């Protein structure tokens, strides 16, 4: 390629590539598209793919258009050469990436449409680069919207009004649930690989802000609230904790936000620190930089929302800090291997108190953290209970305070009879003795009523009461996928809810559960 | 075409012994740069003289000392000819690796040793003799020349003025016990490649505890234990302008002083323009406000109350206020002069305009003077009150005490002997703020001092423990004649001139009570 078609090609590829396939091209959700195995493929394979794509999730850019004839090429001959530098993602490019469709004051100033909101479940369409709105009690798609590719996950802001979500890519959207057809009233762009976004949740600072976390570049940025305005972008290049070296590329894993400050909780993976960020002001920025695990990734609020439990899921601990004095207060190793606990789940065990729980990536267990160091300080902080489920692969372990039962899946397990089931443990049958706590196996996969591709069931959760519990049945883009909806009360098949545009349904996200932080 | 071997070990040697002058990037600092499109031309033989014999101009001799062997001399010459190598990082284990206690603290006095009259000591820096001469502020003797190492830049007290930390341009970190029969490096450590600034806890109750570095490469701060100079936090200043909202990848931390009010200390980030209050209470749930505030930051001060951080963004003609109470900018404001080069700055109460803080310019000869009193002066503070000439450009220093009535600028980069040679005083009892220029005093400092030969450059006053005298250093070459000049307050009048073979290129001066008390 000329000096200027290489270019384009970086271009490109740094804004449409970097987030399924990384800066490095070392891959990620997309395969890895470095020399030694791009040069054996060879441009024509390389040429077909990019024109192409398949059902697995790599993007049809030939033949959608959205590459035109010879940027396929540029991007084929681009992919054989050397692995550019990863450029870095400031506020000039993220003010060009940032658009108003709707002004704020051109938006209602109340609910436009009959829908329930705060029952309103947001599910990711990963494959479809879409989100669908789907009503909780009449299970139907109210709304099929358009975010971009890679779409993970949503997050509502404090008042139930604001839906936002983030994609891989760094692509943020921000959707008006008021509106009599909810669509994106602004989007922005915020580095070349990105997972996290969350909303200011203190008290008082409602609507106010919105933050978002890059892999690449090291950084997280404080947005406002209302119209998606870039205003604090903060660098989490820096030393790691244990050993304090340089690390010229950490990553912000997940964000969450205190309820006793006007704070964004922020994992940063390589250098095991967790932020604490206070949103009063942005010039004074103030902030906590505590020292935590290295391999920081997830974590949620313990049930009185004081403590932020997060899983340094490598090093297979569980980290704890303290937001209200801000603080680590314990680091626990599960005894499992890399917890991957989601926000967690927290219940009032029948012996040992309140709890939070997380399953395992690596192994089929269970473990349990006592949350309440004021009333049980002998139990806090402490890896109370350690039992197994349905087997190794969990992602998800989900709870509410209207029922007695906790839900477990197996997502990844390699047995399909397994992946597509849940586990159930009954939280007031529990004792703490040593045996073994029975679970009921629910076959989610099996209700679905579905055959074909390899469905695999991912996360619960909850409607806004709390009877009844959603479990995405995922399946590969050209197959039939579904979401089944369990009665909470008898552990029963509720409903299936199947549709042609369900493609690829994974996180599901309940607006008023997520708003208030419950689970 | 060199080894790996002598090639790693080329660039330790680099970064370790040159880098502090020459830069990590070879591209000059006090010392040439040592880019392959200089050096090739000056070639092999001209490297290696030079390295051997270094020059009376501030460049070590390495071979003639035994620094560096001749097998070292020539590894160095052929490095030299070699495209710069890539900067290194430098964390928490090569720190440790340099970190060295000589006298554990348990193994030393629990009680001054000597007879010296500490408080009134004056730690100077003799700038290319890699030493700090510990002077008797009454008598004048010159009671001890210390090796610190070779680029030592300025000296810093700690609050209860027993410990005497100097830092060098290389990042090379003494402490130096003064309550020893015989004073001396207790412990040392480097911190980076390149560094300016060091600073030591001032908050009453963390008197001792604790000393803080600051680098310019890498881009980096540490916090050191107060006693043995153990690293506990090494923070990176690498990020984002204050400003553009850009990546920067190399912001220098200029300035370090610290916070009366809290548990804190306040490093400059120069070319973010970020002014960090960084809390030492708690090291690993690590609190700071990162203060947004004007690109170039580089020196400053505490006004009179203590309460209030000034400090100079000097390449964009500004003076930065940061409140320490509530940790926050309070105030932005252009000088009206080029380049605001404040050093500590100097404060006191104007006759009509109340407290107020000055600086001088490097870039012209203007003094401003900004109102330092929001209680009682409320439509006066933080507004530059007024602003009038003295000697001439390439001024570096301004200073006055509470004892006394004079406000010293001096002009030690004016290109006129003449001015650069002098110092300027001005009445502060005579002062109007009625828009007319103040007059002052020219004190012929050289020419008090009898240097003439070479290039004399008059630098920096300092008061004694007393503010009845102050010090002015006549800064000449290596291989010419310097002195310290005393001038008696009272009366403008030569006090006492030092002069000793020992006393080469002296520059910075550091009175130990006014440093550790932060008098200015
Ligand atoms: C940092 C991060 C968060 C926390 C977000 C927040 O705090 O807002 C998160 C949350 C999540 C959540 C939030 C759960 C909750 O209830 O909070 C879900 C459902 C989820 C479903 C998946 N994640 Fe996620 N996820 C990553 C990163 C993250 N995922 C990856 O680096 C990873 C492991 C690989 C990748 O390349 O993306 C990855 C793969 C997956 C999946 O394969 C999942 C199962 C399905 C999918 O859509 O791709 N991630
Ligand atoms: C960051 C910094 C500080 C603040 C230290 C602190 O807060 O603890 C400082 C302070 C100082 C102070 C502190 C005085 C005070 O009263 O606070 C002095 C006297 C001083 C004498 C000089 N400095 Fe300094 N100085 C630099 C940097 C700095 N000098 C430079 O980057 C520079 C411009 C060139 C260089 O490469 O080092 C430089 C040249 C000089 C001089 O040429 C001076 C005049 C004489 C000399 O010894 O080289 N610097
Ligand atoms: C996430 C939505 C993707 C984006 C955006 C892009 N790609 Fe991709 N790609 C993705 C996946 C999940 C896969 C694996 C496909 C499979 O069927 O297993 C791919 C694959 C490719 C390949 C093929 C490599 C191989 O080893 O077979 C290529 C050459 C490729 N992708 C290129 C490519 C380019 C140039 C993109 C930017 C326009 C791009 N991809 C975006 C997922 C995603
Ligand atoms: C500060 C204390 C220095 C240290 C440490 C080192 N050098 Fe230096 N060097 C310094 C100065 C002030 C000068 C200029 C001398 C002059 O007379 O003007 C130099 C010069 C050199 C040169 C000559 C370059 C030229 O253009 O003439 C060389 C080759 C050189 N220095 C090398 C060098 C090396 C290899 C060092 C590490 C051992 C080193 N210097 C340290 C100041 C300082
Ligand atoms: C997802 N982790
Ligand atoms: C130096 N200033």
């Amino acid at each position: 390629l000329s000096d200027a078609q290489y270019n384009e090609a970086n271009k490109i590829y740094f804004e449409r590539c970097a987030g399924c396939h990384g800066v490095l091209r070392k891959g990620a959700t997309g395969k890895a598209l470095t020399p030694d195995l791009t040069r054996d493929l060879g441009f024509d394979y390389l040429q077909s793919f990019i024109t192409y794509g398949s059902p697995a999730g790599m993007p049809n850019w030939g033949t959608s258009g959205e590459l035109s004839a010879e940027q396929v090429d540029l991007m084929a001959n681009y992919l054989l050469l050397d692995p550019a530098a990863p450029p870095e993602f400031g506020m000039k490019e993220m003010r060009e990436s940032w658009k108003v469709h709707v002004a704020p004051e051109d938006r209602p100033t109340q609910q436009e449409n009959d829908w329930d909101l705060e029952n309103l479940f947001s599910v990711t369409l990963r494959d479809a680069g879409q989100i669908a709105l789907i009503d909780g009690a009449t299970y139907e798609i109210k709304s099929v919207l358009d975010t971009g590719y890679a779409v993970h996950i949503s997050r509502l802001s404090a008042s139930g009004r604001y839906l936002f979500v983030i994609g891989r890519d760094g692509k943020v959207n921000m959707i008006d649930l008021w509106m009599k057809e909810p669509t994106t009233v602004a989007e922005i762009k915020i580095g070349s690989e990105a997972r996290s976004i969350e909303t200011s949740k203190m008290e008082g600072w409602e609507d106010k802000y919105a933050i978002a976390g890059a892999y690449w570049p090291p950084q997280y940025v404080i947005m406002d609230g209302e119209t998606l305005e870039p205003k604090k972008i903060q660098s989490t290049r820096g030393m790691t904790y244990d050993e304090q070296e340089y690390h010229p590329e950490p990553r912000v894993a997940a964000i969450l936000a205190s309820h006793y400050r006007p704070e964004f909780i922020v994992n940063v993976k390589e250098t095991g620190k967790i932020l604490l960020v206070d949103y009063t002001d942005l010039d004074n920025l103030k902030t906590t930089e505590i020292s935590a695990e290295r391999f920081l990734h997830d974590g949620g609020l313990d049930g009185s929302h004081r403590y932020f439990i997060t899983a340094a899921n490598a090093r297979n601990k569980l980290v704890v800090i303290d937001t209200k004095e801000g603080k680590l207060v314990a680091i626990e190793d599960t005894g499992g291997q890399t917890p991957h606990p989601g926000r967690g789940a927290n219940f009032v065990h029948p012996t040992f108190g309140p709890v939070w729980a997380t399953s395992h990536m690596g192994d089929d267990s269970v473990a349990l953290i006592g949350t309440d160091p004021e009333g049980h300080p002998d139990n806090a902080w402490k890896i109370l209970d350690s039992f197994p489920a349905l087997g190794g692969g969990s992602l998800f372990i989900k709870t509410h305070p209207n029922s007695q039962y906790l839900y477990v899946d197996a997502t990844l397990n390699p047995e399909a009879e397994i992946s597509g089931s849940v586990a159930v443990f009954d939280i007031k049958a529990m004792t703490g003795d040593g045996s073994d706590p029975e679970f009921k196996t629910l076959p989610i996969a099996e209700w679905a009523g579905i055959t074909e591709g390899q469905p695999r069931v991912v996360q619960g959760e909850f409607n806004k009461d709390g009877t009844e519990v959603w479990f995405s049945v995922w399946n590969g883009k050209d197959q039939e996928s579904a979401l089944v909806v369990v009665d909470d009360k008898t552990l029963e098949l509720k409903h299936v809810i199947k549709d042609e545009r369900l493609v690829t349904p994974t996180g599901k996200f309940n607006v008023y559960n997520t708003m208030t932080d419950t689970y």
